[PDB]
């Protein structure tokens, strides 16, 4: 296909995944392993509540590990910010 189609595509199948009921549950999932605290925080021997799952591999890098919980993390607004610059580092 056109690539900005093909782009096109996975933006919107990555829309729509975060409206599943298979997201919903992971993100609970993942929520209630990591007892709602900031997994980033907790390794820098802090303690903060976390307040979104974001997967390590993004989800628009890696479509297959969109599910699963060894590429999910519970984060608070600092990390997820923090993280989200490294990521820029990684994929652009
Ligand atoms: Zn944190």
């Amino acid at each position: 296909n056109d690539k900005e189609y093909d782009k096109h595509k996975r933006n919107q199948q990555a829309r729509a995944f975060y409206h599943s009921r298979e997201w919903e549950r992971t993100r609970l999932a993942v929520l209630a392993k990591d007892n709602y605290l900031c997994q980033h925080c907790l390794k820098e021997k802090k303690i903060t509540r976390a307040v979104i799952v974001d997967h390590i591999t993004p989800l628009l890098v890696d479509w297959s590990k969109r599910l699963d919980m060894d590429n999910l993390q519970s984060l608070c607004q600092a990390c997820h910010n923090r993280k989200t610059a490294e990521d820029k580092r990684r994929y652009g």
